[PDB]
């Protein structure tokens, strides 16, 4: 009686390092601490000094000019609600392409 073992790991899985950009996209504006924290996965925030900024970091735009990225940069008003999200790609806006040559 031979045991059959075989079972298949998904290579489609990111569990750790960064954080998925579909990730971050499951949370909004007006939604608080608690269940940004629950679905983004972040730790407890409460600073006393006013800066209610959750600072994160995904994968968009791995490499093309070596300077291209988007700061993904939270914004939440003391009542722990979401006020304003900070999110614009690094093509003209957020950031540009690096350093006007030409």
């Amino acid at each position: 009686s031979s045991t059959l073992e075989r079972v298949v790991y998904r290579p489609d899985i990111n569990q750790g390092n960064y954080l998925t950009a579909n990730d971050v996209s499951k949370i909004r504006v007006g939604m608080t601490q608690q269940q940004v924290a629950y679905a983004l996965g972040t730790p407890l925030m409460s600073d006393p000094f006013g800066t209610n900024t959750w600072f994160y970091v995904f994968r968009q735009q791995p490499g093309h000019e070596g300077v291209t990225q988007q700061t993904l940069t939270l914004t939440f008003n003391s009542s722990g609600v979401l006020t304003n999200i900070d999110n614009k790609p690094a093509l003209s806006g957020n950031l540009e392409h690096h350093h006007h040559h030409h």
